[PDB]
């Protein structure tokens, strides 16, 4: 079979639509998500046209093998989509209405800069390669674009599923390619991060500051070193849920900065002890009293500065 | 092949039934479960009708290829089900009896609010898309819905497997869709959580309270900080067996609240020491004596309040 | 094709046999094992009968497509077995000899009560559904049932591979089903558990008891708390190699009971200190001296009681 | 079908080109990467030649089955590539233009010596086996070799994608093989390693050195031992992201060397205590004062030496 | 198609050869390795013989479907190999030369007794089942057995790839089977184990022995208990990279024995303290002084004994 013939020199328009059924498995480390959707295609083939009076029928059904079907592929998929044809229906003028249900693992990159308070735009790129007979261009049939109400992406809120109606038409290996951009806008459910990582991490930091109300070096060393180890465990736990980024993430910045607070607390604890031993407890008292205000104030201001730079 | 013709303008009723053989791999993090069952279908095709006297046979067997079979799909499956046809049998009036054995990874969401004392309703949604010739509606043949006695879901108790007999009929891409709801009611086997997480977590908390019968700051700091680290390990262990929820789980609440008890214990230990050093051990004694009663009482009441809110 | 016709009213007997080649991947958490075996089938089809004088050949070979083959399935498999036909040989009377080599992930439950000193009976269930023409019954050809000598299941000892010769004939969805039980008896290689978990766990417990020969509260607190944390790590390590059971396992019981010994050791250490501070070291000495005998004796007796209840 | 016949005794030249679409999943432990690209092939088959005047058409399209296609394979792939034919176009002289889209898991080894400041050359080897009729030789059509601008390899910077134009022609299993080398030059994004591993590891080391300004043995023992354990955690974390190499990696060397600094710090702390107890605090003071300069200076010089040897 | 006919009563000899292209993924826990190789087969079929003068051609190429091909299988593979036919060439006398490229996950057991200083012999077993027409026997064509120079197995050194030329001919299910043994001899690259596990483990042990130069019970308790916990972490890390063996491994023995050294160090530290408290520091001094020599000497001798028993 060959592609439909042109009336003039016009390209063949394949109208498209994606309707998401199931959306799942958003892997932050891999920057992939799995999709299960309907893919609808529509184009005119005059060779398939018929008289509804003479033929009796209003529409004719065909098996994929019987007629010409455009070779539509996804750009950013990992492997070729798993698809099963639902229906192929031809109207009297020759307008073909194709429907298939597919599943694919889509590879769309993520911006972790504001993690875990980030929003993403996942992409699904549809493409078509022009044949030698005639050039093929993609279009968006907006009535055949949508998502099921049940569509749930665990740990995420689905905001919108829309399509950029104008295709990106370009040359590739000396043939025209027509690319379409389907955008799924989502925003992370940050709630769990608060009682599981953020508040536990702040509690251990504040426990380290109880050393500013203690003269016992042995006890202070235990307080600041033990809590520093718990902070290392939280840093490790966090960096496992995320990929290695060439930029600083919001959580990454706070986690990093907190190390400096532990380091300065060890210095203060060491200075206090050295002074007490050197028979200068009055000077050590001044430093300890100042630290009680300095540490919380500097922590609070540094956090205002960070939140400002990131949001 | 085309769908059976209507006697009048009535839709075609496809009677369904699911009989579970093997039920396994309930992933809490992924909110998926694997199923291995029989899918039975039954509809009338008058074109297949025959006289049992003339034909000799009481029933005729056909290969899927030979006759029209409705395109039945699962909504909430991850990928398309793995199915193998067991039998296709036609009675003299034209009643077709289809049977296939399938396996699928079903995606049904879970409510972790009462975890690990939770009960779930897993769903299996059967659907059918109407063709242009005629509208197709699903039905439940209750005699062909069940489960094997051996059916075991590790760490869960299987309560019931029933079907919501009235389908959810709706329009999708300007064609009628008939959806059916098969519900598998299960309840978690919480037993293991008690000697592995709950009791170990309470033991370490009670060990931290032995600091209220000690005047040694160095020993108290060690007692409260060491046990806090073991609590962090239990929080991490628990949050690995579960997905990130936009709500508070029962275990999540208890785990979180216990951090506050550790934080207040550090404050008491710090106050006691500061007072002893300031030559006020009588005042420190009053606070320590009070804490011995306050901590267990507040812990017990706070837990009554939590159990009340969650159950 | 249709099933062979009966000489009288007798059912069709399909003789079976399983010969294990490779046995591997016993997942305790999943209660699955992988198998690679030969499945042999034999039945008589008079329609295939031939004269060896006229045909030249003594036996005729056929492709599965060419003749009727019974639809034999496994009950407790995860997905449908991967099978490849080795041979199909027909003798002049019409006796078909089918041979295939398959691989499958079998789902057979396990009893962890005596873990890691447990023995299991893995099951492989073969089944056949009767057709409308005639009822099909399974049989065991004992000469075609066995296992290779090289068959090794990592961390397990293979005791026997036998078949329950009488099939379970029952009704399912108004058709006769003939089920056969192939049993693989295995016993765990507990050896590694002793130097890796049991002895390390006992060493840390005995180290905690060196606190009964020490008057230093600060040192005792460190001894009992540090070793308790190592016990938590062993509890976590053990519960990762096992699924969540609605019963107590042998190792589970010992691990749990050892927490009580740590809890009572913390109480003794606290009492000793309180008494020494209260200027009653004589009474504290009596308690400490008693604990030196009490702790090992109670530990030894409690273990005799547990081993008795479990074995 | 047979291969094209030679005009004379010349070999058949198959012109090749790889255009990367998606590049992903670089596993450092496995030394694999996944690729999704276009494979373009071109060769002359005089048997396919036609007159454009007589035939009407300028090019003829064929199904893979209709004509002879060279059996092109990848050497260093894990399993055989997943490929789907995009187009096959024949020009009047008989020049065939083949295009397929494929995906494969490529196995190319990595040099971790300068990790995480390393650069790699990933290889994709195309090969062809000569037939008895005639020898087949590969070539590079440079206009059909490239990569998409969107091509992103997480945690890596893609420098270049080029081909070694002259094939490696050699004998294998008594037939000529023509191998081509496609090279993807990449360099690691080391940025994340600095705030997550390098700086945290240096902070804990510097904290251990605060023991040179402390006379408290109990506090020093806690400082040096606790920080050594955090260093062990970083060593374990690092060796999980990497395979077992028969050489020393850059990070491996630094991590190893830091153990020696911890060991010498324990010796100093032990010596200081022994001397103070032996009533020689003046000598212990000299050693402690010297260590304050020695440790940072030796650490800084040893690091200059290492960076020099590795870069 | 039927197998070639015998000239007399001789069996049919199928000459074999395996040439490794890529060798990868040696899983110690699973006792599996993945292979990507060429499988060459050669046998004589007189029915395929032709006169090179009359036919013009020197060799005839055939599609697998056209001629009889022996059913060759691998014994110790996990699932059936993935294979693709490269070439089939028939010489004038009827000698068939078959070539296919395959990939398989091979299950060959490992001996961890000398781990990580162990050497292994991986096996690839080729087998053939005799048909009723005639018995089939395997042979090794040594010129068609080999491996690529690039063949690299990460963390291993590939020593040799040879075949045991005499097949194992035996009866199985009343038919002859011809098994061949292909042996891949490899030896572990132990280098990484030294700076990552062995030396870190020895450093922490030697740190525990600094307690023999300290009179501070509180410091000693911290030194010996903290280092014991780091030893537990190394034991856990090691037992994760290995399966559960019914024998003692070399590393397993050293790791186990080191626990006894920690246990005796706790006893010495406890004895020293009890004696100092009992006002017997002179006796405690004798024990401590002796331990300084005893511990290193006994450690060194015990290790000589172990290395002797294992190597
Ligand atoms: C002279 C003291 C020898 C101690 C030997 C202890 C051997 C224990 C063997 C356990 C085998 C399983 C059960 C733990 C006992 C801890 C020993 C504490 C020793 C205190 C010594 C006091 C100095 C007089
Ligand atoms: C505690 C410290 C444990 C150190 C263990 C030493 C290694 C050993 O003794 O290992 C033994 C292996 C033997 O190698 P083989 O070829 O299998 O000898 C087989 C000999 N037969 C056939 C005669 C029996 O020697 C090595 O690899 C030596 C280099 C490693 C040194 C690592 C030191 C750290
Ligand atoms: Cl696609
Ligand atoms: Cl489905
Ligand atoms: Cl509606
Ligand atoms: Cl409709
Ligand atoms: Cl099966
Ligand atoms: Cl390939
Ligand atoms: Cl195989
Ligand atoms: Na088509
Ligand atoms: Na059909
Ligand atoms: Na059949
Ligand atoms: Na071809
Ligand atoms: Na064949
Ligand atoms: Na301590």
């Amino acid at each position: 079979v060959s592609p439909p013939p042109p009336i003039a020199d016009e390209p063949l328009t394949v109208n498209t639509g994606i309707y998401l059924i199931e959306c799942y498995s958003l892997d932050d480390k891999a920057e992939t998500f799995k999709v299960n959707a309907f893919l609808s295609l529509s184009w005119k083939d005059r060779r398939l046209a018929f008289d509804p009076v003479r033929s009796g029928v209003r529409v004719k059904t065909y098996e994929p093998e019987a007629i010409w079907i455009p070779e539509i592929r996804f750009v950013n998929v990992e492997n070729a989509r798993d698809a099963n044809v639902v229906d192929i229906s031809v109207s009297p003028d020759g307008t073909v209405q194709y429907l298939e249900r597919f599943s694919a693992r889509v590879l769309s990159p993520l911006d972790f800069r504001r993690y875990p308070f980030d929003s993403q735009t996942l992409h699904i790129y549809l493409i078509v390669r022009s044949v030698d007979t005639r050039n093929i261009v993609l279009a968006v049939d907006l009535e055949k674009v949508g998502k099921n109400d049940d569509v749930f992406l665990t740990g995420w809120d689905i905001e919108s599923f829309t399509a950029v109606v104008k295709p990106a038409n370009f040359a590739l290996e000396d043939r025209l390619e027509s690319k379409l951009d389907y955008q799924l806008r989502i925003s992370r459910q940050y709630f769990s991060y608060i009682p599981n990582i953020i508040l536990p991490m702040l509690f251990i930091l504040f426990i380290s500051w109880t050393a500013f109300w203690s003269t016992s070096y042995e006890a202070n060393v235990t307080l600041v070193v033990s809590t520093l180890i718990a902070h290392i465990a939280f840093n490790i736990l966090v960096e496992t849920n995320l990929p290695k980024t060439p930029y600083m993430t919001y959580t990454g910045a706070i986690i990093f900065m907190i190390y400096l607070f532990y380091f300065v607390a060890v210095i203060e604890v060491t200075v206090q002890h050295y002074l007490k031993v050197e028979s200068q407890p009055a000077r050590a008292a001044s430093i300890t009293r100042a630290s009680r205000i300095a540490f919380p104030v500097v922590f609070l201001l540094a956090n205002i500065i960070l939140a400002f730079l990131f949001f």
